[PDB]
This record gives structure tokens, C-alpha cells and sequence, in this order.
DNA sequence: TTGTAAACTAGCCA
DNA sequence: ATGGCTAGTTTACA
DNA sequence: TTGTAAACTAGCCA
DNA sequence: ATGGCTAGTTTACA
């Protein structure tokens, strides 16, 4: 693996302390939902005040490695969403509730209620002197769509020239399985939303935290964009995965 | 003003008393936000605790007005949702969290964060047999997009012949002023989405409580479904709006 | 054009 | 306090 | 084709 | 403690 791409086969809450305090410049968290999924292991068949226990032992080990410019994006589900950032407002200020749009909606059945269609993810700071790079993540127009946003009022302005804030809604399909990034993960994020996280709130060259990485989507984020990278995966098939992927760019 | 269909321009917190108990099928609130708005009064420049304090006080008194079967939908802001929604999972049930993308961004001229584009909506209920009925809310498809969708494991569904859960996320752009919908009110919603939560969560004949009309949305909208309307706003100019919008029809 | 899986069925009845 | 019936659920990748 | 307003700037300094 | 000044912010209505 590249330098700064630290891929450990490690349970998170007992590795940690491992982890020196104040080191870390972006925490990406994607922790189990609390949903029922199979990562082969338990972590997601918590729910309820188990889970919300466990979320905060969880996040008390890991703010701690938080520099005082650091941030942290965590994933969750509307179901636990507003009890874990009321508790994450206590330890840390909320900069944004980023919603990702995944457009292919939930499977199920139900008619009694709408359709899951979106994650939650939480984006907090330690401070307000936060890292934040807003033109890496600047999305540019095309011709057309310059042409059709394009006033005497608007022009030169930096939104319409070098691109506009992606905003708080991220409209971004979930990986098909057959799509060309899906590896055998069963919740993959794609890498659009999490390089735009690592690019954004991550100064380059800095170190980035994933307490449950998973299939490595932020470590691909990492080596390219040159950030560097701390993971914990307690799945071994998956940790494989991870390096396989930050072995092949 | 059409029968049913019932305005008050007074106080919803002081003319409690005179809504009998367990009498309203669906609260549709878009309360203040907590953001500084003028809407003629300061009821929106309250913050912090005051907001969320007169937030848990003017829900105390619209929850039990709510019957058995009754639904809610509350409009609010990310930087409060996490604490209202938390305190209301304590009194009800919730079944959604509805996403409004209101697909223009807030202006201001920030680069630290993420733009606002979404507004959060709540979809509590007071019991597991809560009223729902998708079918006025689903979206038919148009030949162009059904044939996209259709395959022969799809051919017959409810979702592809009739139309589609809208799911929760709504992506509705927010009203223009010179829309031919806009009317003289800071903070309008679209009827598109406020028809919706009438539509499937209040049979046809019931009763809608809009504690906080505004111009009256709600009030159109349960006029042109057959649903019966009692609406509070204590600014007279939006009250007179919202005697034409419903007058109009 | 088409197969197919993707973090988030549920209400009855027994 | 608990299963198992049912009718029932979208999009976009290859 | 073009004007224009829409629930959610933010740090600095005289 | 307080404006004011700055660089700065998108879509889709008409
Ligand atoms: N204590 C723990 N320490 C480390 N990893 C854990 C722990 N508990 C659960 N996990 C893993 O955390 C992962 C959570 C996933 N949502 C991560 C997905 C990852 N973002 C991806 O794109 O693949 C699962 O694969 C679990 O196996
Ligand atoms: N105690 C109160 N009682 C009744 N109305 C209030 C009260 N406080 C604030 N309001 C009004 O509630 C409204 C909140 C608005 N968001 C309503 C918008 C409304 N949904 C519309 O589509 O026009 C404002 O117009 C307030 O003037």
C-alpha cells in the first residue's frame, strides 16, 4: 500500500487508544444503521438504546483524535438521526445535514408509508476555525447549462465560472452490483460522495479516520486525492477488499 | 368561505381550548423555523432553547387534538429537526422523514459549508393504526418512462401501471415570486407537496389542523380535495390571503 | 432492450 | 410475544 | 433571451 | 458593542 494508507483488521472500540488523541484532520464514519444488515458479525442487528449505547461509545473514542481544526461526516438513518446529532451537538457544532439522494429507493412492500430514498449524514466540527475547501468540490457547469444560468448580474462570480456548492442534497445512485466500483460489500457508498467529503473538509496531505471502512471506499479516496488514511474493519474478507481496491489506481 | 373550511386570526396557543379534543385527522404545521423571518410579528426571531421551549409547548397542545388514527407533518430547519424530532418520538410515533428538496439554494455568499436546498418535514403518527392511503398520491408514469421501467417481473404492479410511491424525498422547487401561485407571504409552500400530505394521510370529509396557515395553503388544498379546514394566523394581512386563495376556486 | 439487485414491508391471523 | 401469510415495492447498472 | 427573488453568509474593522 | 464593508451565493419563474 501507498504511505500514508494504514488498512487495519482491527475492532475499532478496543483499537483506538492505539490512535493518538488530537491526529486526525477528518473523521468519515459509515456506521452500521442499526438497520439488520449482514457484515458478517452482529454490528448492525443492534437497535434501539442498545445501538444509540453503542453509537456513543463509539463517537467518545473518536473525537478525542479529532484536531482542533478537524471535522466529521457520520452516515445514519432518519430512525436514529435525531437522537445521535442531539447527542453529537453536545460534543461538537453541526456545520451541515447533507441528505444523499440514492434514487433507487428501498425495497420492501409497504404502502403505508413513503419509500426510503435517502441517508442522513451528519457534518459537524470541533471549532468554528474548521477546515473547509470549497473549490475542489466546486462542481462546474457544462456549455448548455452555463448558458442557461448565465446573467449580466452573474457573470464573472465564482459559482458560475469555476462551479457551484454541491449543497446539502446530494443526488448520487446507489452502486448497482453490477456496477463497475460494487465489490462484495453490502453497503457500499459510492466514491462521489466520499471523495467529495475527503476533498472538502480534508486539508491535502492530511490524515483521515474511518472507525468502520469497510470495503476501503474512503481509503480509494485517500490514495487518490493524496490524503492519508487510518481504517478499521473487523471483517477480514473485507479488509482484503479494501487493499485489493487501494492496490489497483 | 366554503363550508368546512375554517379561518381564525388569533393565537393557536391561546385558542387551544376551543378545539375539542381527538377531533383532527391530519396536522399539517409549518411553524417559524427558528431563522429570523418577518412575517409582520417576531414570533420567528426566537432561538436556541425559547424556540424549542415554545416548539414542545405549542405541540403539548396540538398533539391531543389529534384522534386515534391521526398523522402530523412539521415542517422545520436541520439546525433544530434533531431536537424536535427527538422530543416528539417521546409522544409519537414516527413514520417518515420527508425530504423537501426545494431545488433552488439559499442565497448569502458563504463558502465555509454546504448550501441550504432542503427543509426537514416530520411524519409522526398517535398510533400503529394511523390513516394512510397512497393511491390519490401516487405518480403515474408517462409513456416515456414506463417504458423505461416496465419489464414482464414488473408488468401488472401497482407502482407501474398505477404510479410510484413519491418517497421521502420531494423534489419540488420552491415558489418563484412572480409564480402564478406566489402570493404576498415570506415563506410559502408549494400546494404540490401540502396536497400530498392531505391527500394520503386525511380520508376525503375529514379534518385538517394547520396551526400556523400562513396564506393558507393548506386551506386550498383541503378545499379542492373535500377535506374540512381549521387554520390560525395571527397576521390579518396573511389571513386576508388566505380568504382569496380559497375564495378563488 | 432487457435481467436484476440495491443499507430502511406490514397487517392479519394463528 | 411470536411467526408466517399475503399483496406489495423503483432505478439504473451492465 | 433576460430580469429577478427565493425560510438557512461570515469574517473583519472602524 | 455596532454597523459596514468585503467577497460572496443558484434556479427556474415570468
Ligand atoms: N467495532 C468495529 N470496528 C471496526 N469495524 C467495524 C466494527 N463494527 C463493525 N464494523 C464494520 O463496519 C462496517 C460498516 C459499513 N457500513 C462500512 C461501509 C463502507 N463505508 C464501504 O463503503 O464499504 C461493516 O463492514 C462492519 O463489519
Ligand atoms: N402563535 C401563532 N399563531 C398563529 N400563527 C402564527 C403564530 N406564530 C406565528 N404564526 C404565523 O405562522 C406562519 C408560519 C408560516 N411558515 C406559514 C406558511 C404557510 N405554510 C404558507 O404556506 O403560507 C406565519 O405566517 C406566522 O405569522
Amino acid at each position: 500500500l501507498p504511505s500514508g494508507i494504514e488498512l487495519h483488521n482491527r475492532d475499532f472500540l478496543t483499537d483506538a487508544a492505539h490512535l493518538p488523541d488530537a491526529s486526525i484532520d477528518l473523521i468519515v464514519a459509515d456506521p452500521p444503521y442499526g438497520l439488520g444488515k449482514d457484515y458478517g458479525n452482529d454490528s448492525d442487528k443492534r437497535s434501539g438504546d442498545d445501538f444509540l449505547a453503542w453509537t456513543r461509545e463509539w463517537l467518545e473514542l473518536a473525537i478525542p483524535k479529532l484536531k482542533p481544526s478537524g471535522s466529521m461526516y457520520i452516515f445514519c438513518t432518519w430512525q436514529y438521526a435525531p437522537e445521535i446529532f442531539s447527542f453529537l451537538k453536545t460534543q461538537l457544532t453541526m456545520v451541515n445535514e447533507i441528505i444523499w439522494d440514492r434514487r433507487v429507493p428501498s425495497m420492501g412492500g409497504t404502502t403505508r408509508r413513503f419509500t426510503s430514498v435517502h441517508d442522513n449524514i451528519g457534518f459537524f466540527a470541533v471549532s468554528r476555525a474548521y477546515y473547509f475547501d470549497l473549490d475542489p468540490v466546486r462542481i462546474p457547469y457544462d456549455a448548455d447549462t452555463k448558458k442557461a444560468r448565465s446573467r449580466k448580474l452573474f457573470e464573472g462570480s465564482k459559482w458560475l465560472e469555476m462551479g457551484y456548492n454541491p449543497k446539502d442534497v446530494w443526488s448520487v445512485s446507489r452502486l448497482h452490483r453490477q456496477h463497475a466500483e460494487r465489490v462484495d460489500h453490502p453497503t457500499q457508498k459510492p466514491l462521489e460522495i466520499i471523495e467529495r467529503m475527503v476533498l472538502a473538509s480534508c486539508p491535502p496531505g492530511g490524515r483521515v479516520l474511518d472507525p468502520f471502512m469497510g470495503s476501503g471506499t474512503t481509503a480509494v479516496a485517500c490514495a487518490r486525492q493524496g490524503r492519508d488514511f487510518v481504517g478499521y474493519e473487523i471483517n477480514e474478507s473485507y479488509c482484503a477488499i479494501a487493499h485489493e481496491r487501494v492496490n489497483a489506481l
